[PDB]
């Protein structure tokens, strides 16, 4: 069965504000989806530290970036900790964190929205180039789980049924009309560049043939 959940108010709003403001400088939405990759591969390497069993669905610690011009997709996966279904709805909708207003505080006066990975939102700058988003996720607790929002204040989680990932977490940004650039290798290339520089786990951009 589906599952469909309200966005918390706060959260609603941040992302009718990340969808309708005017605001050019997009790119940084892959920034803040590797940023948030790395830091589940950073916990499940710690957790490994202590307990090496907690690899044993996947020992490799790497993010892969896949675009797919057919499905005008842009897909951010990685073996990191991976969410359990509670902690799936817990942070990716249902509750606003202190950084939500803080953030949108911060807009008001100076503050741009390229700072919105400061206060720990970071993922909803994934509606600047997306109509909906997809996240399926595995953590060695639970099951494989699918959420999924096209923002309108609402998201639905499902128990997934596509290929098992063994552990980790998989962004899929259906992309808007008019943002088609983020499924051109050289310009996923230069923002990497520009952003992940320094990121600490294998970074594998996937290409296509024409
Ligand atoms: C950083 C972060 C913020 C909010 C919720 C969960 C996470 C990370 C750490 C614990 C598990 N995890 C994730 O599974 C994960 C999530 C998102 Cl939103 C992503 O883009 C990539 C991922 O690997």
């Amino acid at each position: 069965e589906v599952e469909t959940f309200a966005f918390q108010a706060e959260i609603a709003q941040l992302m009718s504000l990340i969808i309708n403001t005017f605001y050019s400088n997009k790119e940084i939405f892959l920034r803040e989806l590797i940023s948030n990759s790395s830091d589940a591969l950073d916990k499940i390497r710690y957790e490994s530290l202590t307990d090496p069993s907690k690899l044993d669905s996947g020992k490799e610690l790497h993010i892969n970036l896949i675009p797919n011009k057919q499905d005008r997709t842009l897909t951010i996966v990685d073996t990191g900790i991976g969410m359990t279904k509670a902690d799936l709805i817990n942070n990716l909708g249902t509750i606003a964190k202190s950084g939500t207003k803080a953030f949108m505080e911060a807009l008001q006066a100076g503050a741009d929205i390229s700072m919105i990975g400061q206060f720990g939102v970071g993922f909803y700058s994934a509606y600047l180039v997306a109509e909906k988003v997809t996240v399926i996720t595995k953590h060695n607790d639970d099951e494989q789980y699918a959420w999924e929002s096209s923002a309108g204040g609402s998201f639905t989680v499902r128990t997934d049924t596509g290929e098992p990932m063994g552990r980790g977490t998989k962004v899929i940004l259906h992309l808007k009309e008019d943002q088609t650039e983020y499924l051109e290798e050289r310009r996923i290339k230069e923002i990497v560049k520009k952003h992940s520089q320094f990121i600490g786990y294998p970074i594998t951009l996937f290409v296509e043939k024409e």
